[PDB]
């Protein structure tokens, strides 16, 4: 027998589902099962790894099981559930997740049977930590590594509650920081050696459940459900209705044997249906986002006119309504409009900025990228539960946020409905699009140093930039491009390696140190101290400036080197402030 | 400006330095610098000539270099020939893989041999042996190629981080590259070009990762002589009963910038106490004696029942300790360590014949003579494959491994080198068998060749008989009293080698007995089979098979064929005694 459930790492974050299960899709109605499933199973590895998203089957193919995407009829054949089809036609993707992982249960068609007694297993996972979280006040990736994971059955949310407030309690006394990681740590070690070389095979059961806490926390955020506060997973505040609604209305169904008949239930990606989910309820839940919107753009727009894109795409959504209102189209507004709001609400950190306090808590944030890599574990974990390179991307991004005019700032790193951040851009794409009024900014961080950063940097960013750059033409956008290229410390080779590309295949790749980005950051805070701030041409400005001096001046790598200095300088000094 | 470092392949194997090494030292205070110094270097060359070592003058500078290179010797000021305190450690055959751990450790570029324009301080700051010690600790192992590829282009020790990088990036493209042959090519291929960037074109280059390769060679030679570093498969790794003593060389190594003027880098580089260890104080030291007692203590008792042939072993270790009992100075020791190591490694030799118990550790060593039925081509792949050393070499030590398994000696003293894990490194020198196998009423030699034909004739014929005579000899002379044999195996035994022996124990009274290697491993499966059946040989059955054979090469008709047949029926004889299922 097993005695813990799991969210697989194939893949860590859910977002990378969909472009493997619509592959999938592909080979519905072919035999699966057995000797003579070998042709399909085959001839889909192989499309699936001709994506420039990858650039086992029965490991892959797993969670897509797990989460009742796809099964196997009885008679060989693979099938895709309705929830698998709308997931793979990318129809509302995170309400997919959401409903699937509501509906998630131990046992189930996957998990029956020898290795999963009723006596034991009876959970619903997701909706066990949304009663758990009820109790305790968040829980970091190692809770759930260390509790979580290991709990069977609904029933113990309040043993298991107490059990961590005990935790807690004991762990408060330990003094010295260093000392508290010894407690919990040997508290993990213990605790597991109870349930599962002896000293060397549980320190390996508890890194499996490190890695698939991480996925966990990854793929509940991903439902709206959960956001992040600090390096806690916590409630979503602003669905309270729905998770009560959700607690209340949750079980484990009994028919999971027969494969036909279970996944009737959990391949329906309209169950559970929510009260709310009436033609007459959902106009008011449409009308009700509408005015929070509405709201939000107006409070925003007399200081920052770029909110009139928010504006149109909601006018855009929204008259849909007058061509239909069914069911199913206003499932669509409500769930556009509230990606919409996510869009508003990037645009209100601009707002946000105005107080020196949270500008300033980004530079300093950024600043702890300057100490030693311990250091830098240490500070992140302490603030967020994602690791600490896809925390620098977050916070880059925020830099632009800082400074102002774009039309659109475009993450290409996972966040969360809170705007924290989850999983890291994937290799295909730069960190960040900043889009302005004329002009288009990527943004390309690392954390990594010398031979290991050309390694690393030097062909994708050429790479990302190329390929945008053709995409623009392609869609006949006639703005400039730029790429910033930000690192703690920017390794010579890979410097060299840009110019190169600037001059001779007429990229426009700007190297900037993490300090020198700081210091636009300074500049933007005190022009606000005196009521000033930077425009869009201020920023469009240093950018040509920048490019300029890296085609102009003289080809040897500490000239450039020393002439950015002088162009960042020169416009540094231009805003009239000093230090 | 060079590249590369290099451990020389003259000799390619560290203990052939002592011999040459003790000559060189009778020239101390012989004038030594170009024309004053010409006498001096000849009356060398010829008594260098007159060693067992260079029978079965030329370039001198080359065999003198290496020993300037690890600090046993240098030219003064004045153009003398001064031997340095190391070298006189070695020349006295003093502790000598501890001098040459020392002096490998503290070895460096640049150096008084290694300096100036070719070899620059911006470029140049590494000890060769330490940082492969710390690329190991990264990257686990490396073959001979990786060495090749990887490490004698290094020139500075801070390097490592990045070529452990790189090489296990490049594990990590050739272990997707699905296919032994196309594995091969990307191999070649990444190692052409990585050549090319540090260096007819395509032939140069050739020739160059050719000298990788040998140098690689050398390289894991001496680097396993010091005990540092052992062999797994083809692997040269760290061994792991050293793991102390590596961290402390790691941290405390360095590339002094003293090396221009020759007296005052060698009072440093040729002192053999350099550099001084944590442990090596008389305290520590006593507990490291002590410690290495307690490991040999254990290995003997779990071995004693089954296998008191170990008797040799438990009195040695009593003789080696017992002089502590009359001096504990540091000196003494370091001797003691020195010795019971040495004796450790006798008493894992004794162990394997307890690992062969394990049905198939026995079959590995007949499967792998096996393969010396195979074309050349064969055998070396599956050879380099398994081992660091040459396919000669493996196949000595797979026949000394029949001895052990076959069991009863009081000693299996193989002539070729083996490592601190017993892995191969060096075939034995031409004046000696392969090995020498005593028992304790008789000795065996063992000689074993791959060769054939006239070539195996040209090649055994003289050398083997030879052995047999110098041993006798000195058998005689130290009254052991015991018969000595020698089995001569090789896959395919030569009309004339054979009739030549045969004519020597008649005429000579020698008592060579050749088997082929179908005949050797047809005895490792007669023990393999007899172990299954709670049994296994005795010094008695060895001995009676030994006799046997001998009074057939002597006592038969003098006709090829009627003596190769006899031996064959004398052997079935003996086999057929044993009640096996063949």
């Amino acid at each position: 027998k097993k005695v813990n459930w799991y969210v697989s790492c194939s893949p860590r974050s859910p977002e990378k589902i969909q472009p493997e299960l619509k592959v999938l899709a592909n080979f519905e109605g072919s035999y699966w099962k057995g000797v003579k499933g070998y042709k399909a199973q085959e001839a889909f590895a192989k499309e699936l790894a001709a994506l420039p998203q990858f650039l086992s089957t029965r490991d892959r193919v797993a969670p897509m099981k797990t989460y009742g995407f796809v099964f196997v009829d009885e008679e060989g054949y693979l099938r895709i559930t309705e929830a698998g089809k709308m997931l793979a036609n990318n129809r509302r993707p995170k309400d997919v997740f959401l409903k699937q992982l509501v509906k998630w249960q131990y046992p189930s068609f996957q998990h029956k049977g020898k290795e999963y007694p009723e006596e034991e297993w009876s959970i619903n996972p997701l909706v066990f930590v949304l009663s758990l979280l009820k109790k305790v006040g968040g829980l970091s990736k190692l809770d759930i590594a260390m509790f979580c994971l290991t709990a069977t059955n609904n029933n113990q949310v309040d043993e298991i509650a107490e059990e961590i407030m005990q935790f807690r309690n004991e762990r408060e006394k330990i003094k010295g920081q260093n000392k508290k990681l010894e407690f919990t740590e040997n508290y993990f070690f213990k605790r597991f050696e109870k349930i599962y070389s002896h000293k060397s095979k549980i320190e390996t059961k508890m890194r499996n459940a490190r890695d698939v806490a991480d996925a966990t926390t990854r793929y509940f955020r991903y439902t709206g459900l959960f956001v992040a506060r600090g390096n806690q997973l916590v409630l979503n505040p602003e669905k309270s209705d729905l998770i009560d609604e959700i607690i209340s209305s949750s079980k484990v169904v009994k028919n999971y044997t027969r494969v036909e008949e279970f996944h009737e239930y959990y391949g329906n990606p309209s169950l559970p249906q929510f009260s709310f989910e009436t033609k007459e309820q959902l106009l008011d839940l449409a009308h009700r986002i509408r005015d929070e919107n509405t709201r939000l753009a107006e409070q925003l727009v007399e200081h920052f006119p770029n909110v009139k894109v928010e504006i149109q795409v909601l006018e855009d959504i929204y008259n849909s309504l007058n061509k239909k209102v069914d069911v199913e189209t206003l499932k669509d507004v409500i769930y556009h409009a509230k990606e919409l709001q996510l869009e508003l609400k990037k645009k209100k950190l601009q707002a946000d900025f105005n107080d020196p306090r949270q500008l300033e808590e980004v530079i300093d944030l950024l600043e702890v990228y300057h100490e030693k890599k311990n250091v830098i574990e240490e500070k992140i974990k302490a603030r967020f539960i994602a690791n600490k390179n896809t925390v620098f991307e977050w916070l880059t991004w925020n830099g632009f946020i800082i400074l102002g005019n774009a039309l659109e700032y475009k993450n290409n790193f996972v966040i969360d409905e809170e705007l924290q951040p989850v999983t890291h851009a994937a290799g295909n794409q730069p960190a960040m699009e900043i889009i302005y009024e004329d002009f288009i900014v990527l943004g390309e961080v690392t954390t990594s140093k010398g031979a290991t950063q050309f390694k690393m940097e030097s062909e994708p960013v050429t790479r990302h930039y190329l390929n945008k750059k053709k995409e623009l033409e392609k869609q006949g956008v006639e703005k400039e491009l730029y790429c910033l290229f930000i690192a703690p410390e920017i390794n010579k080779n890979t410097f060299e390696e840009f110019m190169k590309y600037n001059i001779v295949q007429n990229t426009r790749i700007i190297p900037l140190s993490l300090k020198q980005f700081n210091m636009l950051l300074m500049v933007q805070k005190k022009l606000i101290e005196k009521g000033r701030r930077l425009s869009s041409y201020d920023i469009k400005n240093l950018m040509v400036s920048l490019y300029r001096t890296t085609i102009e001046c003289e080809r040897k790598y500490t000239q450039i080197k020393a002439g950015l200095e002088e162009t960042l300088n020169n416009w540094v000094v231009d805003k009239e402030v000093r230090f």
